[PDB]
C-alpha cells in the first residue's frame, strides 16, 4: 500500500510533518494568490491614464475639463466629480509595493518550513527503519541465507530504502504545493467569471499533457540509455576482461567492428531524446502563445461592449488557469516518485516481520548445567532449503561417547559439511530429533547451546578490527592477562613478538593481512579462549600453503585434549591416532570402530587407503559536423529572442486598453493578438530544430568518439592493462559514461552561449531604450534572479544529495556481518554486530539534518525574490508615473523584461553539460588517443620476412614485473633450441619460469639479456609477422561468446577464414564425436546463456583453437589442471597429438605429463644448471628425484 510507508513515525515525528502540511498548503495558494494584486493592479494602472490623457486635450468643454482643473476645493459642484486627486498614484502604488513585501515575507518563512519539516522528519524514520530491517535480518535462520544473495541484501540497504526516502521526505511537500496550486487556480478562475475561463479550460489539459511529458521523460530516459548502450558494453566488457588471448591471435583490427556495428543503438536512444524533449518543449511553448490570442481576441469583446470585465480582470482569469495548469502537469514527475517506492518497498516490509524458526531469543528452552559431553544423533533425515529434491542425510546413526577424539570420514562427499552442522543448531531435523546429554537440540536455550560448542571453520576469515579484540570475540568477559594464553597454545606468541606492533597490528583487513596457516592460527585461540566442552573442525587446513601444514596440525593433534572433539580429516595420516572412527559411505555412519577391526572389512577407510594412502581539440576532432551544429545555431537565435520579444508584445497589448475610442480596441487589439499565433506557430518549429540538431550532433561526436577511444586502448602494450588503478572493471567506465561528458564543450555550449547572447541582449536594449532610469534598479536584482533560474530546474550545488560517501562507512559494517555470516551465529554473537551498525547510523544522519536547512533555505530565498524584486520596483514606477512624465506601458516593458529574460537566463544555464568537468574528460582521451606506446600491433610493419622454423634462443633473460612491483629480480636464463624439440620447465612455483614464456610474445620485453627469433632481437622482430607464426595455450580457458565452430573459426583472421582446416583438426585435436555428441551440429552456444561446459572437457577447445592456424612454435603454458584424472587424461591424449615438427615449451606440473623429450633447465633461482635431457637427473636431483626422497 502506500500510506503504510508512514509506519516508523513516533508520536514526536507526525506533528513535524503537520506543520510542514498546513505550511505547503499555505506556501501553495501565493503562486496563484499574486495573481490578485497584480490583477486589480494593472487596472488602476489604467484607470489613472484615462483621465490623463482625456485631460491632455483642450477640446470639449475647456472653461471646465470635465472636471479638472480644481473643481474640488469649492462646495458642492462635482456631479460627476471623479476626475481629480481621487486617484493618486503615488500614494496607491505604496498601498500594493507593501503588498509584495508582505507576500515575501510570508512565503519565504512557509518555504522554509515545509522543506525543514520534511527533510527531518523523513530523515527520521530512515534511521528507524534502516534499522528494524537489520536487527531481523540477522535473527534468522542459516536457512534464509542461503536462497538470498549477499548483493541482493546490499541493494535493499542502500539502493532501495533509497525509493521510500524519495517517496517521503522531499516530493511529498513539493507535491501538495503543486496541487492546492492547480486547485486555487482554476477556482480563483470560476470566482471572478464564470464564462471567460470555460473557453481556456478546454485547452488547460492540452497544456498539462505536454508539461508533464517534460519532467516524466528526463527521469525515464536513463532507463533506456543504461538498457540501450549495454547491449553494446558487453562486447567491450568481454575483451578487455579477456585482454590476453585478443592479443595473440590477433584480432585487434577486427573486433572493434563487432563494437562499432553494435553501437548504433546508443545512436539512436541519443537522437530521440533530444525530439521527445525537444518537441515537447515547443509543444508547451505553442499552446502559451496561441493561448494569450483566445483570451485576449474573445476575451476582448466581454470587455469592449459587455463591460462586465474591467481589464485586470481579463488577465487575472487567464493568468490564473495557466499557472493552475502548469502545477496540475509538474506534480507528474513526483506522482511518479510515490509509485516507485510504493512498488519497491513491498520487499523491505516483508522481511521485517517474519518470526523464524531459531533465532536470538533467551526465553524458550531450558539452561542446562554439567553437559557430561553427550553427543546423539537418532534415526534423522534432511533436505537442503535451497535443492530439497535430495536427502542428504540418509537415516543416520550415531554416538559419540565422551572424553576423546572421534572422525567422521567420507569417499568424497558423503557428510562433508551437513553431518557437522546440526549439531551446533544451524538446521532442523526433518525427523530423527538429536538430543545432549537428556534432552534435545530443541526446547533448550540457543544462547546457551552455542556457548559450548567451539567450532573451526574451513577458511579463516577475520573482522575489520586488531588482533586483540579479534580474540576477544569469544568470551567478551576474558582479559589482556587471559588473551595470551590461548595466543601461546595456538601458537601465535611468537607471531605477537615478531610484528610491526603488539596487539595493536590494524591488519585484519584493511592493513596487510597474512597467510592461511597463520590466519587458522588467530581462530583457534577464539575457540579456546571460551573454555569449550565440544570442538568441531571441518577440514580446517584445507586452502593455504602446505608449508604451515606442520606446525598447526601439531596443535590439534597434540596441544589439543581433554574433552570431546568430533574432527573431520583433510587426509587420514593425522586422524590415525584417533578414538572411534565413525566414517560411512552413503548417509549411514556405518563403520563405527577403528582402523584394526577395518583391517578384515572394507569400511571407506580400509577402502580409501589403497588409492590414496599407497577545446580546440574538440572542435577540429568534431570535423564533420558542420552543418548541423549551424542550423542548430541559427535555430538558438530565433527562439533566443522570443524571450525577449513576447515582453514588448505582452505590455502592448496590455496598453492599448488606454486608447480612447472605443473602435481602436477591436482592430488594434486584433493586429496584436495576431502576432502571438505567428509566435507560437514558429515556436513550435524552432524549438524543435535547437533540440533535434544538437542532439544529432554530440550524439554522433560520442558515436565516433568511442570508436576511435576503443582502437586506441585496444591496440596497446599488455603491460598497462595490469595497472594498479585502471582495471577492466573501471576501464569500460571511462568507456561508458566519461565518453559522453565530451559532448558539453563543442555541441551544446553553443546552444546556451548563443541562446544567452541573443537574449539578455535583446532584453537590454528594450530595456534601455524606453527607461533607463527605471532600468537600473530592476537591474540590480538581475544576478540574484539567475539563481532563481538554476534552482527552478533543480540540480543546484544546493542539493547536497552527494553524501552517498558517508554511507560507505555504514556499507562496510554491514557487509563484513553478512558475507561471513556462518561465522557469527556460531561464534559468541551478533550482538555486537547490531551496535556496530547503530552507533555508526549518526553520521549520515546528521548530514541529511544539516542538508534540511541548506535546501532548506536556497528553496525559500530561490522563491521569495521575485515578489520582492517586483516590490522596490513598481514603487519606484509609481515615482515615475506621476513625477517624471512616462507611460504606464513603459513599466511593464522593462521591469518584466529583466526579469523575464533573468530567469530565462539561469533556466537555460541547467540545461547545459558543465564546463569544468568537460574540458578535463576530453583532456584523458586525447591523451589516450595521442599516447605512444613501446611496442605495439599498429606500427607500420617492416623487420619482417624470415622463414622462422623456431631457432629462439635465450640470452640471459633477466626480468622484473617493471609495472606491479612483484620483485626486481625474475629469473635470468639462457636457452638455445633446435627445430622440433622441447625446453620443459619445472622448478620453482611464483613468477619464475611463467614469466619467461608469458615474455615470449610480444607481451613484454627484456631490459637486458637480449633473444633471438633466427638470429635476430625482439626489439627489431615486429609484432604482426612474428604472431602469425605462435600459437598458445592458456592457464585459464577464456572461449567467447559464439558457437564451438565460431571459437574454431577464431584460431585465424589473417587469412582466408578457413573451413576446410577444422575437419582437419576435428579429429587431430580429438573433438570430432564430441562435436557430434551436441544438441545441434555446430551452433552450440556456450557465452553466457546456454549450458555451461566443463573446463576439463573444454580445454580441448582451448587447444584447439590454436591447432586450426599453422603454427610453428607452440606454446603449452600450463593447461590440465583439471582435479579429476579421468578428463585429465582426455586432454592428455590431446596435447601429443599437438607435437610431431613444432617447437614446444609444456611446463608440465603434473609430472605424467611427457618427461623424456628434451632438457630440464629452470630452478628456484631459474639458473641454467642442467642443460640435459632425462637420463641425466641420478647424481643431480630433477623433477622425480625430489618427490621420491
Ligand atoms: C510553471 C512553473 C513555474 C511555477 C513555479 O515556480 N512552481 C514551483 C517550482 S517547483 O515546484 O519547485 O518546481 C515552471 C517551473 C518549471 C518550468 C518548466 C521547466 O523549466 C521545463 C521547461 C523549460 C523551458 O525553458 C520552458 C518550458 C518548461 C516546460 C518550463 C515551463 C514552466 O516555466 C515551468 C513549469
Ligand atoms: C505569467 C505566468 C506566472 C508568472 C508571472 O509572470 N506572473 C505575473 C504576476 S507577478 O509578477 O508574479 O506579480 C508565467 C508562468 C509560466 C510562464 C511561461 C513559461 O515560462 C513558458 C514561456 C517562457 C518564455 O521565456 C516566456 C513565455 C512563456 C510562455 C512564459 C510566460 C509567463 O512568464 C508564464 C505564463
Amino acid at each position: 500500500g502506500f500510506f503504510q510507508l508512514f509506519r516508523f513515525s513516533s508520536s514526536t515525528d507526525i506533528w513535524l510533518m503537520f506543520v510542514g502540511s498546513l505550511c505547503a498548503f499555505l506556501h501553495g495558494i501565493a503562486q496563484p494568490g499574486v495573481l490578485l494584486i497584480f490583477g486589480t493592479m494593472t487596472d488602476v494602472f489604467i484607470d489613472y491614464d484615462v483621465e490623463l490623457q482625456e485631460l491632455q486635450i483642450p477640446g470639449k468643454a475647456c472653461v471646465n475639463n470635465t472636471i479638472v482643473w480644481t473643481n474640488s476645493s469649492l462646495n458642492q459642484n462635482m456631479t460627476n466629480g471623479t476626475r481629480c486627486g481621487l486617484l493618486n498614484i503615488e500614494s496607491e502604488m505604496i498601498k500594493f509595493a507593501s503588498y509584495y513585501a508582505g507576500i515575501a515575507v510570508a512565503v519565504l518563512i512557509t518555504g522554509y518550513i515545509q522543506i525543514c519539516f520534511w527533510v527531518i522528519a523523513a530523515a527520521r524514520q530512515i534511521q528507524k527503519m534502516r534499522k528494524f530491517y537489520f536487527r531481523r535480518i540477522m535473527r534468522m535462520e542459516i536457512g534464509w541465507f542461503d536462497c538470498n544473495s549477499v548483493g541482493e541484501l546490499n541493494t535493499r540497504f542502500s539502493d532501495d530504502i533509497n525509493k521510500i526516502n524519495d517517496a517521503i521526505a522531499d516530493q511529498m511537500a513539493l507535491f501538495i504545493q503543486r496541487m492546492t496550486s492547480t486547485i486555487c487556480g482554476f477556482l480563483l478562475g470560476f470566482f471572478r467569471g464564470w464564462k471567460l475561463t470555460l473557453v481556456i479550460i478546454s485547452v488547460s489539459p492540452l497544456i498539462g499533457i505536454g508539461a508533464a511529458t517534460i519532467g516524466l521523460s528526463v527521469s525515464k530516459f536513463t532507463d533506456y540509455e543504461l538498457k540501450a548502450y549495454a547491449k553494446a558494453g558487453v562486447v567491450a566488457d568481454e575483451v578487455i576482461s579477456s585482454m590476453r588471448t585478443v592479443a595473440a591471435f590477433g584480432g585487434e583490427k577486427r573486433e572493434v567492428e563487432r563494437y562499432e556495428k553494435n553501437l548504433v543503438f546508443a545512436q539512436r536512444w541519443g537522437i530521440r531524446k533530444g525530439i521527445v524533449m525537444g518537441f515537447f518543449t515547443g509543444f508547451v511553448w505553442c499552446l502559451i502563445f496561441l493561448c494569450y490570442a483566445l483570451a485576449f481576441w474573445y476575451g476582448s469583446t466581454l470587455v469592449l461592449d459587455e463591460g462586465e470585465y474591467t481589464p485586470g480582470t481579463l488577465v487575472q482569469i487567464f493568468l490564473s488557469v495557466i499557472v493552475g495548469a502548469l502545477n496540475l502537469g509538474n506534480a507528474s514527475p513526483c506522482l511518479e516518485a510515490f509509485a516507485t517506492g510504493r512498488a519497491a518497498a513491498t520487499s523491505i516490509f516483508e522481511t521485517i516481520d517474519r518470526k523464524p524458526i531459531i533465532d536470538c531469543m533467551s526465553e524458550d528452552g531450558y539452561k542446562l548445567d554439567r553437559i557430561k559431553g553427550e553427543i546423539e544423533f537418532h534415526n534423522v533425515t534432511f533436505h537442503y532449503p535451497s535443492r530439497p529434491e535430495v536427502k542428504i542425510l540418509n537415516d543416520l546413526n550415531m554416538v559419540i561417547k565422551p572424553g576423546e577424539m572421534t572422525a567422521l570420514v567420507g569417499p568424497s562427499g558423503a557428510g562433508k559439511s551437513t553431518a557437522l552442522q546440526l549439531i551446533q543448531r544451524f538446521y532442523d531435523p526433518c525427523e530423527g530429533m538429536v538430543t545432549v546429554d537428556g534432552h534435545d537440540i530443541r526446547s533448550l536455550n540457543i544462547q546457551w547451546l552455542r556457548d559450548q560448542i567451539g567450532i573451526v571453520e574451513q577458511e579463516p576469515v577475520l573482522f575489520s578490527t586488531t588482533i586483540a579484540e579479534n580474540i576477544r570475540y569469544g568470551r567478551e568477559d576474558a582479559t589482556m592477562e587471559d588473551i595470551v594464553q590461548a595466543a601461546k597454545e595456538a601458537n601465535a606468541y611468537n607471531f605477537i613478538m615478531d610484528l610491526p606492533q603488539q596487539f595493536d597490528t590494524l591488519v585484519g583487513e584493511g592493513g596487510g593481512q597474512m597467510s592461511g596457516g597463520q590466519k587458522q592460527r588467530v581462530a583457534i585461540a577464539r575457540a579456546l579462549i571460551r573454555n569449550p566442552k565440544i570442538l568441531l573442525l571441518d577440514m580446517a587446513t584445507s586452502a593455504l600453503d602446505n608449508e604451515s601444514e606442520a606446525m598447526v596440525q601439531e596443535v590439534l593433534s597434540k596441544i589439543q585434549h581433554g574433552h570431546t572433539i568430533i574432527s573431520v580429516a583433510h587426509r587420514l595420516s593425522t586422524v590415525r591416532a584417533a578414538d572411534t572412527i565413525i566414517g560411512f559411505e552413503h548417509g549411514t555412519a556405518v563403520e563405527r570402530g577403528t582402523h584394526e577391526e577395518l583391517l578384515e572389512r572394507k569400511g571407506v577407510y580400509f577402502t580409501l587407503v589403497t588409492l590414496q594412502s599407497q577545446v580546440r581539440r574538440i572542435l577540429k576532432f568534431s570535423a564533420p559536423e558542420w552543418p548541423y551544429m549551424l542550423v542548430g545555431s541559427v535555430g538558438a537565435a530565433v527562439n533566443g529572442t522570443v524571450t525577449p520579444l513576447y515582453a514588448f508584445l505582452f505590455s502592448q497589448i496590455l496598453g492599448t486598453f488606454s486608447i480612447p475610442d472605443k473602435e481602436e480596441q477591436r482592430s488594434q487589439i486584433n493586429g496584436v493578438c495576431l502576432l502571438f499565433v505567428a509566435m507560437g506557430c514558429v515556436s513550435l518549429f524552432t524549438q524543435f530544430l535547437q533540440g533535434y540538431a544538437f542532439a544529432k550532433s554530440g550524439e554522433l561526436l560520442t558515436k565516433r568518439l568511442r570508436k576511435f577511444g576503443f582502437r586506441a586502448m585496444l591496440g596497446q602494450d599488455i603491460a598497462w592493462f595490469d595497472d594498479l588503478r585502471n582495471s577492466p572493471g573501471a576501464l569500460t567506465t571511462r568507456l561508458a559514461t566519461d565518453a559522453s561528458q565530451v559532448q558539453g564543450a563543442a555541441g551544446s555550449q553553443i546552444g546556451m552561449i548563443v541562446n544567452s547572447f541573443t537574449n539578455v541582449t535583446v532584453a537590454m536594449i528594450i530595456a534601455f531604450s524606453f527607461s533607463w532610469k527605471l532600468s537600473l534598479v530592476i537591474l540590480c536584482f538581475f544576478p540574484f534572479l539567475a539563481l532563481s533560474g538554476a534552482t527552478q530546474t533543480r540540480m543546484l550545488t544546493g542539493f547536497a544529495s552527494r553524501d552517498k560517501q558517508a554511507l560507505e562507512m555504514v556499507g562496510q559494517i554491514t557487509n563484513e556481518a553478512l558475507s561471513n555470516i556462518r561465522t557469527v551465529a556460531g561464534i559468541g554473537k551478533e550482538r555486537r554486530f547490531i551496535e556496530a551498525l547503530e552507533t555508526e547510523l549518526e553520521k549520515p544522519f546528521k548530514t541529511a539534518i544539516q542538508k534540511a536547512n541548506i535546501y532548506g533555505f536556497c528553496f525559500a530565498f530561490a522563491q521569495c525574490i521575485m515578489f520582492i524584486a517586483n516590490s522596490a520596483s513598481y514603487r519606484y514606477g509609481g515615482y515615475l508615473i506621476s513625477n517624471e512624465g512616462l507611460h504606464f506601458s513603459y513599466v511593464f516593458r522593462v521591469i518584466s523584461a529583466v526579469v523575464l529574460s533573468a530567469t530565462a537566463l539561469g533556466r537555460a544555464f541547467s540545461y547545459t553539460p558543465s564546463y569544468a568537468k568537460a574540458k578535463i574528460s576530453a583532456a584523458r582521451f586525447f591523451q589516450l588517443l595521442d599516447r605512444q606506446p613501446p611496442i605495439s600491433v599498429y606500427n607500420t610493419a617492416g623487420e619482417k620476412w624470415d622463414n622462422f622454423q623456431g631457432k629462439i634462443d635465450f640470452v640471459d633473460c633477466k626480468f622484473t614485473y617493471p609495472s606491479r612491483p612483484d620483485s626486481q629480480v625474475l629469473n635470468g636464463l639462457s636457452v638455445s633450441i633446435s627445430p622440433g624439440q622441447t625446453l620443459a620447465f619445472v622448478g620453482s612455483s611464483g613468477c619464475g619460469k611463467s614469466t619467461s614464456i608469458q615474455l615470449l610474445e610480444r607481451f613484454y620485453d627484456p631490459d637486458q639479456g637480449k633473444v633471438m627469433i633466427d638470429g635476430h632481437d625482439s626489439k627489431k622482430v615486429n609484432v604482426q609477422f612474428l604472431r602469425s607464426n605462435i600459437g598458445i595455450v592458456s592457464q585459464e580457458p577464456v572461449l567467447f561468446a559464439c558457437s564451438i565452430m565460431d571459437n574454431i573459426k577464431y584460431g585465424d583472421n589473417t587469412k582466408e577464414i578457413p573451413m576446410e582446416r577444422v575437419i582437419a583438426a576435428a579429429k587431430q585435436a580429438q573433438l570430432h564425436d564430441f562435436v557430434m555428441s551436441l544438441p545441434e551440429k555446430y551452433e552450440t552456444n556456450v557465452g553466457s546463456q546456454g549450458s555451461q561446459l566443463s573446463r576439463g572437457e573444454k580445454q580441448r577447445i582451448a587447444i584447439a583453437r590454436a591447432i586450426v592456424r599453422d603454427p610453428k612454435i607452440l606454446l603449452l603454458d600450463e593447461a590440465t589442471s583439471a582435479l579429476d584424472t579421468e578428463s585429465e587424461k582426455t586432454v592428455q591424449v590431446a596435447l601429443d597429438k599437438a607435437r610431431e615438427g613444432r617447437t614446444c615449451i609444456v611446463i608440465a606440473h603434473r609430472l605424467s605429463t611427457i618427461q623424456n623429450a628434451d632438457i630440464i633447465a629452470v630452478m628456484a633461482q631459474g639458473v641454467v644448471i642442467e642443460k640435459g635431457t632425462h637420463e641425466e637427473l641420478m647424481a643431480q636431483k630433477g623433477a622425480y628425484y625430489k618427490l621420491v626422497t
